[PDB]
Order: structure tokens, then sequence, then C-alpha cells
């Protein structure tokens, strides 16, 4: 945790943060950038500070997300973070990376699945609520 160095996102930046454990982004910022493309990013939480100083796998942290991308522009195969709540699935969550799945439409309704990551692993066919707020992942 001493092996202060520069890379892919420097020291004060704005980013959003993977946690490991639920998989879920978050928004946050870059507080010490260690070495161990190998970097470690030592990270704060925009509205969790209560869970200190985070150390975060590159891999776990990119610019934040900024484009939706809107409804008629959605293709299946396409990877996107969207928001899914895997314990109370009709209901607001949090932001995961996802693969649409199916894309279907009558004249008055929209229906969206997604295999949605989460984690440890990949939950299958699930039904995305929130069909106007996904986003675009932003890559290098």
């Amino acid at each position: 945790w001493d092996e202060t160095e520069l890379g892919l996102y420097k020291v004060n930046e704005y980013v959003d943060a993977r946690d490991t454990n639920m998989g879920a982004w978050f928004e946050a910022q870059v507080v010490r950038v260690t070495r161990k493309e190998d970097v470690i990013y030592h990270v704060k939480y925009d509205d969790y500070p209560e869970n200190g100083v985070v150390q975060m796998n590159s891999r776990d942290v990119r610019a934040r997300a900024r484009t939706i991308i809107k409804w008629q522009d959605l293709e299946v195969g396409q990877v996107v973070m969207l928001n899914y709540n895997p314990d109370n699935p009709k209901e607001r969550g949090f932001w995961y990376d996802a693969e649409i799945s199916r894309k279907r439409e009558t004249r008055t309704a929209r229906e969206l699945y997604a295999n949605v990551v989460l984690g440890d692993d990949s939950l299958n066919d699930c039904r995305i609520i929130f069909v106007d707020e996904v986003f675009k992942i932003e890559r290098p």
C-alpha cells in the first residue's frame, strides 16, 4: 500500500468503482494510486464515507457512466450498465453490468431482459424494469 505510482486514472479523479462482493458499480474517488495495467487504486465512495478507503484492482474502476442508450438503440448482445434488484426485481436496486438478452415491443408495452453479472456469477434472463436508464459502458 506504500508503492505510489502513476497509471490509467489519477489521484482525485471521480470514477466508478465495482464492489467485489455484490458486483455493483458506485460513484467514487481515487485517493491514491500504487503499483502492485496491474495498478492498485485506493478509492473512497462518494455516498459511503463510513466504508473508508478501499483497495481496487484496476479492472474494478472505470470512468463514470455519462451516456444513456435510448430504447430504440438497444440491441441484443450489447453489454451495458443498468439498474436491477436481485432480491426484489420489481423494485429499484443497484447498477450492474449486463448483457442484453431479449427485447420485445408491442404498441403499448416494452420488455427488456438481460443476463446480469453480479459479483461471483451470472444471472440469466432478468426482466429489466428501468428500461430508459441504461448506460453505455466507458472504455479506454
